């Protein structure tokens, strides 16, 4: 997603969180004055964009692109070396959920699993190799020049010209989505990138004409906004396990 559809996953999520993960991403969340699960949200991407080093290393840690392999996710094949978002998310969730490290080391931890449950939802982020996750795939939306990629990302959402005040309650009076009973941080990645592929594949979502403009958009926009709310939910889901109550 763009900034915009981070945001709104983390707001999403925010209203869900049971009281221990709520006090405990509140304590992480202050270790970084004027942070906000919504205002960190963006910040894998920002990292991507400007850190030369650990920015360079977690660009892979975005996506996994299994659309060649029907969306048959194989870690050996797909994931060499950790570098993409089902592993990435799968060890950042245990290290956000690891009591013994810094609360430091763990506000770090969350910025990452917030992100990737977002982009791990956005269905161009699990789709082909050819073209670059749809980066590759340019098109003419309106008059003007944009690829798939972004039309996912932010040109759709674009489309309804909110800001997030205006975004998180149309996401919010949705039909509630079918989540998972339990939360399973180790196997649910490769279970949303899965999901994900399937959407890039959906017939339609890669267009037969160059251009296309509000069709396209009154047929898919609806889908990717399904995905942001389904997102959100699953990140609660998440943050609530992990950081939820320990007893025994
Ligand atoms: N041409 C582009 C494409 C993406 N981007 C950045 O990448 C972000 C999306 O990254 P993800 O694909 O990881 O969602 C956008 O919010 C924007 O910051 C950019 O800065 N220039
Ligand atoms: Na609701
Ligand atoms: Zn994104
Ligand atoms: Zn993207
Ligand atoms: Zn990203």
């Amino acid at each position: 997603w763009g900034a915009q559809g981070h945001r709104l996953v983390a707001e999403v999520a925010d209203a869900r969180l049971n009281p221990t993960a709520r006090a405990e991403v509140d304590r992480l969340l202050a270790t970084e004055p004027d942070a906000t699960l919504a205002s960190i949200a963006p910040w894998a991407d920002q990292l991507r964009a400007k850190d030369p080093g650990l920015g360079r290393r977690s660009a892979g840690w975005h996506y996994v692109n299994i659309a060649e392999d029907n969306c048959h996710y194989e870690a050996p094949k797909h994931c060499r070396n950790g570098n993409c978002i089902v592993e990435a998310l799968k060890a950042q969730s245990t290290i956000l959920g690891d009591r013994s490290l810094t609360d430091g080391e763990r506000l770090q931890a969350l910025k990452f699993v917030v992100h990737l449950v977002g982009d791990i939802h956005q269905p161009m982020h699990a789709g082909y190799a050819h073209d670059k996750g749809g980066n590759d795939f340019q098109l003419q939306f309106g008059n003007r020049g944009t690829n798939l990629h972004s039309l996912w990302d932010s040109g759709m959402l674009n489309t309804r010209k909110l800001d997030d005040a205006g975004y998180l309650p149309l996401l919010q009076s949705q039909r509630a989505p079918k989540l998972a009973r339990q939360s399973n941080p180790q196997r649910d990645p490769q279970t949303w990138a899965e999901a994900s592929c399937r959407i890039s594949m959906q017939a339609g979502v890669y267009p037969a004409t160059r251009k296309i403009g509000d069709e396209y958009t009154e047929r898919y926009r609806p889908l990717a906004e399904a995905q942001l709310r389904l997102a959100g939910e699953n990140l609660a889901q998440l943050l609530n396990r992990v950081l939820g109550a320990r007893l025994e």
